[PDB]
């Protein structure tokens, strides 16, 4: 191979060069940088051409506009996309380097929050691998959200510093910046609207290649970063200078902040990229090879991730009245035509408002035009449905109570030409219920686009011992078309390739258990169940209930300590929001049971609790190639789809959970009997609530039950502070909305059967070949052609990218 010794000769030329460094006075880090300046180079020489191939042979442009983008470490999956991973293995090994030592110095991605975020940087990876024109348009947070750690058992919140020795990967484009307007005063004019007096904004883009599959089509990834405007002056005309331009930068500095006026920066944040986003979209059009803007919604596609970027709409109206000096009619046509809209909140609360009062003072203009839709459109209304004052109101932008409040969500589907859903059932709710007039009205507009994972990061990269289980036996075209995993359905019985499948398992937990082991300072058993429950720390995710599943096992072996009881490691996982106080105290419950569990002799082995700390993009590369049995225990009627359950299946790991979101449509794909479904379904949970939920019912009339939470409440897990969980219990017996005993005996019967299953081993690894075979359909690419068809009228990789030279 001329591959590993190319591979080496660049390295030691960007060390020399680039980094300006001998081997004798270079970090890891320093080797890090000369790696991830190799395999960029490469990534290079297609992402010029996919670009000016674009401008050549103009398409339509997908526009996917979010706030999160959870794209974790890019060097691993850079170099399997490109396929030198094998080269560059050997080649950093010929240097006397560890490849996995230097991918472990990568930062995360500081871009992403949670299942938002991911969705972004999957379908990013999709778009590309499948050939598109597509763009991604963000924020460039120089601090992420924040890095977890485990204090005392509780979590505390550390800076994210992802940028402090600078991403390797993203290019600073300063020429191509653009203004962003703020604050000011509306004036109307003969010659149009004029927006003056206003307070200006700089938006610096950085660009990331996306790299595609096999596929020379490498897409860009625009992230704008705040910059203020630079200059005679006083003291007043200083401070405020020097504030203004610290303000400016806190635009693109963390991610959702609360500050309590942090509200207004996050209605500027949203702006920020709308505006920045909007005026490069338009320069790209008019910029274009060759009364103009017709052509706009057939070259143009804006895919509105959440409320997030509802202000495109009247921007975009803004843009095209104002400066292009277009028809409001034929814009407004235009408008509708050029955006899409998702909706992931579930019922209509967590559903995006703004008061009309800091819309007045901010964006003047933009609630000018606000109004003047919500009338057009409400004047439409009163033309199919005369005299329906109430309907008037339902359908409204503008919203009333204790002050008047802009529902963007209304305004997001007004201003769109197409709506969809995360899940089948999800998006029924949205259509028949969230926005039940508006369905009516245009039952057309309403979709679904059941969500999906990328195959190379959740399979080639993080297991790929399982995928060359599948590469030989079925041969790589699975990895671009997932659905061919039903052909490996006839093997459930095929017992030389059985134990082939838990062969992989097992040199996986083994890695794990080290890292384990390594990090937290704990004797971990392999021959033992890998039981995680990975997610947002959050009393409707249902984190103690598991909690409560391992109080009762550890007293069960307290019990009767000669049974031999099936050995597991409960691993829970994720992130409390900081203002949560219930969620903070949730994570210091699971390491007061730890600090009980995994400190006695009498449990020995058969039983380890283990909080992991900082989960992220990085973190579940590690944990679910790892994992025997997944926990989705959310109270059902919450969870309206959910991406992590997918990961898991596809990695061959038996899910528990109730038939709500992403664990409906998988027991539709893989038959209920093969997954461990358990508790009350929406419909019981909706006779529950008629009923009146007490707890009383519940703690009275059990016997491990009353046992493990009056452990909690009596402080045998906080010792030292025995009033620690007093709120936590108060919670479960009072004001527990998610119905936490409610499923108690539901959750350990089902785990009883989850018990039986994992003390016979060909059943469990024959019900888990099941999930592995199903999951063909969970492919972000099958999402992605779902979206270029049913929404953005664009034919998948009809468009392909040839190999250049220099
Ligand atoms: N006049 C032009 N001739 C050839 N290629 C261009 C031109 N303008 C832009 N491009 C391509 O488009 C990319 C950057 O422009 P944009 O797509 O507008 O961000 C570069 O990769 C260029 O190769
Ligand atoms: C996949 C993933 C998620 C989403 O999982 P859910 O169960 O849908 O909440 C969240 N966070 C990280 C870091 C992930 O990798």
């Amino acid at each position: 191979l001329g591959d590993v010794a190319e591979v080496r000769k660049s390295f030691n030329r960007h060390l020399h060069f680039t980094l300006v460094k001998d081997r004798n006075v270079a970090t890891p880090r320093d080797y890090f940088f000369a790696l991830a300046h190799t395999v960029r180079d490469h990534l290079v020489g297609r992402w010029i051409r996919t670009q000016q191939h674009y401008y050549e042979r103009d398409p339509k442009r997908i526009y996917y506009l979010s706030l999160e983008f959870y794209m974790g470490r890019t060097l691993q999956n850079t170099m399997v996309n490109l396929g030198l991973q094998n080269a560059c293995d050997e080649a950093i090994y010929q240097l006397g380097l560890d490849l996995e030592e230097l991918e472990e110095i990568e930062e995360d991605a500081g871009l992403g929050n949670g299942g938002l975020g991911r969705l972004a940087a999957c379908f990013l990876d999709s778009m590309a691998t499948l050939g598109l024109a597509a763009y991604g348009y963000g924020i460039r947070y120089e601090f992420g959200i924040f890095n977890q750690k485990i204090v005392n058992g509780w979590q505390v919140e550390e800076a994210d510093d992802w940028l402090r020795y600078g991403n390797p990967w993203e290019k600073a484009r300063p020429e191509y910046m653009l203004p962003v307007h703020f604050y000011g005063r509306v004036e109307h004019t003969p010659d149009g609207v004029k927006w003056l007096d206003t307070q200006v904004v700089l938006a610096m883009p950085y660009d990331t290649p996306v790299p595609g599959y096999k596929n020379n089509t490498v897409n860009t990834m625009r992230l704008w970063s705040a910059k203020a405007p630079n200059d005679d002056f006083n003291v007043g005309d200083y401070i405020e200078a020097v504030l203004d331009r610290n303000l400016a930068e806190n635009i693109s500095r963390v991610l959702y902040p609360n500050d309590f006026e942090g509200k207004e920066l996050r209605l500027k944040q949203e702006y920020f990229v709308v505006a920045a986003t909007l005026q490069d979209i338009i320069r790209r059009f008019k910029s274009s090879k060759f009364t103009c803007f017709e052509t706009f919604p057939d070259k143009v596609a804006i895919q509105l991730n959440d409320t997030h970027p509802a202000l495109s709409i009247p921007e975009l109206m803004r843009i095209l009245v104002d400066v292009e000096k277009v028809d409001w009619d034929k814009a407004w046509e235009i408008t509708k035509k050029t955006c899409a809209y998702t909706n992931h909140t579930v019922l209509p609360e967590a559903l995006e408002r703004w008061p009309v009062s800091m819309f007045e003072k901010l964006l003047p203009r933009h609630l000018e035009i606000i109004y003047a839709i919500n009338q057009r459109h409400l004047d439409h209304v009163a033309a199919l449905f005369p005299g329906d004052v109430d309907r008037l109101r339902r359908m409204s932008v503008i919203e009333e109570g204790d002050c008047k409040r802009i529902n963007m969500a209304h305004l997001c589907v007004i201003g769109s030409h197409a709506v969809n859903g995360v899940a089948r059932i999800h998006s029924e709710i949205v259509k028949q219920s969230v926005f039940k007039d508006f369905y009516e009205l245009e039952p057309e507009k309403f979709q679904n686009k059941t969500n999906g994972i990328t195959p190379r990061r959740w399979l080639l990269l993080c297991n790929p011992g399982l995928a060359d289980t599948i590469v030989e036996k079925i041969g790589e075209e699975f990895l671009t078309d997932l659905s061919q995993l039903k052909k490996l359905l006839p093997l459930v019985s095929d017992e030389v390739f059985i134990r082939d499948v838990a062969k992989v398992k097992q040199e996986n937990k083994l890695k794990f258990s080290a890292f384990l082991e390594k990090e937290y300072k704990v004797k971990i058993n392999p021959s033992s169940m890998f039981d995680v429950h990975v997610k947002r720390i959050h009393e409707y995710k249902r984190q103690l209930l598991n909690c409560l599943h391992v109080v009762t096992l550890y007293n069960r072996i307290k019990r009767d300590p000669a049974k031999a009881f099936v050995p597991r490691t409960v691993m829970i996982g994720g992130k409390a929001a900081p203002g949560y106080h219930m969620a903070k105290l949730i994570i210091k419950l699971v390491t007061s049971i730890g600090d009980v569990v995994n400190h006695d002799p009498v449990v020995g082995d058969r039983l380890k609790v283990i909080f992991l700390e900082n989960y992220r993009v990085s973190l579940a590369e590690k944990v679910i190639p790892a994992a025997d049995l997944s926990q989705q225990i959310s109270t059902a009627g919450t969870e309206a789809s959910g991406t992590g359950n997918m990961k898991f299946m596809l990695n061959g790991a038996l899910t528990i959970g109730t038939m709500d979101g992403a664990n409906v449509e998988m027991a539709e794909e893989a038959g209920a009997e093969n997954l461990f479904i358990f508790g009350l379904r929406v419909e019981d949970v909706e006779a529950l609530d008629r009923k009146g939920y007490n707890a009383r019912e519940y703690y009275d009339h059990l016997p491990e039950l009353k046992q493990a939470v009056d452990q909690i409440s009596s402080g045998f897990f906080s010792p030292k502070e025995p009033d620690c969980f007093k709120d936590i219990v108060n919670m479960l017996m009072h004001h527990d909305r998610f119905k936490v005993f409610a499923d108690y005996e539901a959750y350990m019967q089902c785990q009883a059967q989850v018990d039986q299953l994992y003390r016979n081993p060909k059943e469990w690894t024959k019900k888990v070949i099941r999930n592995i075979a199903c999951s063909g359909k969970f492919s972000s690419d099958r999402t992605i052609t779902e979206y270029a068809r049913e929404i953005w009228g664009v034919e998948p990789s009809d468009l392909q990218i040839p190999p250049p030279n220099i």
